[PDB]
């Protein structure tokens, strides 16, 4: 549960990804890959990447970082009145991808990560307390389609 002035940051720290969507989504992958390896096993068009120069040459990693970053973006600006939004996501990574919760938190403070290393200086206090609140109730409802289909 958001405030209003909450929101108002998740979108002006919103606009600073979609100045950039496949810059941003690509470091996001990649950082998830890097320092989580097991996340890239559950990945057959990404799994024969062994290096991250690999990773970076790659345009099809940063097309599918459009396309996650597009999804999420979409579901921010709902401001919490999501559940269309999130229904399908939840139901194809528990029962097609079957990505356990834990690396949705992976990929949460993943993109923590990149606005600070992208924004140094320019992603303050507040603008981190928000956005990291937003994944929490981003990866809340997801855990509760979770639990609801038995999914570990
Ligand atoms: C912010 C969190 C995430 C968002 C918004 C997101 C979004 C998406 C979307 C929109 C798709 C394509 C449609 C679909 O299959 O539902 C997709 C596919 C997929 N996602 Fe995610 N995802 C997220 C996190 C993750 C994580 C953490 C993993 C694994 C570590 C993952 C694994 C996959 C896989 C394996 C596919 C299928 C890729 C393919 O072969 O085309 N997702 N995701």
């Amino acid at each position: 549960g958001l405030s209003d002035g909450e929101w108002q940051q998740v979108l002006n720290v919103w606009g600073k990804v979609e100045a950039d969507i496949a810059g941003h989504g690509q470091e996001v992958l990649i950082r998830l890959f890097t320092g989580h390896p097991e996340t890239l096993e559950k990945f057959d068009k990404f799994k024969h990447l062994k290096t991250e120069a690999e990773m970076k040459a790659s345009e099809d990693l940063k097309k599918h970082g459009t396309v996650v970053l597009t999804a999420l973006g979409g579901i921010l600006k709902k401001k919490g009145h999501h559940e269309a939004e999130l229904k399908p996501l939840a139901q194809s990574h528990a029962t097609k991808h079957k990505i356990p919760i834990k690396y949705l938190e992976f990929i949460s403070d993943a993109i923590i990560h990149v606005l600070h290393s992208k924004h140094p200086g320019d992603f303050g206090a507040d603008a981190q307390g928000a956005m990291t609140k937003a994944l929490e109730l981003f990866r809340n409802d997801i855990a509760a389609k979770y639990k609801e289909l038995g999914f570990q």
